[PDB]
């Protein structure tokens, strides 16, 4: 992977990615404005970095997010396209660090950093299963 | 609202809050281990803080998350209870900050900070309408 390379991921926000859809179990979030949820924006930043990393993993490997540190500076109604730009900051062993940004065609809506760790999917799955009640 | 006061929120993780469920749109996430998604954890931490701050709201008001900065230090399969602890760090006018931390009864699973802004619901909604395609 090359540090400083930018990757973009575009995503038309559908009606089902607003706040209330993140937790249909939450009465608070049921009155919230119909805008893209910060937890969906975080998933979309992860998705961008997963796609960027994919060509570089060995077969059987995946990754997990290990930190996210971002602002959310404008809100985005469904129908706009959120573009995430991910730029690789460093790779050290299994750890990849990213500078991430997102824009909805109107406003910058968020920026910060994200870190991930490469994992062996099958081994990690087995470990999760052993944690599972 | 008192700085240093803690609020806690418990959540049993159901099967439908795993990674593949955050973006069923995403073939990239399709075959991921069945663990609580970071975007869902982010939503839970926001939810914890929304609940902590409900007494601060005037009628007509709501809040928006404006930053999240957390680590994810362990993964949580469905069936475990995630407890989020939201410790108020600052409250100044429209702006509130918490230290958030989460544990799944087995492991510490992440911590960091979350910031929110009080909003006037009707005004905000008008602003969102004016950028709705």
């Amino acid at each position: 992977m090359r540090v400083g390379e930018r990757f973009t991921h575009d995503f038309v926000v559908p009606p089902h990615k607003t706040v209330r859809h993140l937790y249909p179990e939450s009465p608070e979030f049921a009155e919230f404005p119909e805008v893209f949820a910060a937890g969906f924006m975080v998933g979309l930043m992860e998705w961008a970095c997963v796609r960027a990393m994919a060509p570089y993993l060995e077969p059987g490997e995946g990754s997990l997010g290990t930190a996210i540190c971002v602002t959310h500076t404008a809100a985005t109604p469904p129908g706009l396209t959120v573009t995430v730009t991910a730029e690789l900051r460093s790779v050290e062993g299994r750890r990849l660090s990213w500078r991430v940004s997102a824009h909805d065609g109107v406003d910058e809506i968020g920026s910060g950093t994200h870190e991930r760790a490469v994992i062996h999917l099958e081994k990690f799955n087995a470990k999760v299963r052993q944690k599972t009640p």
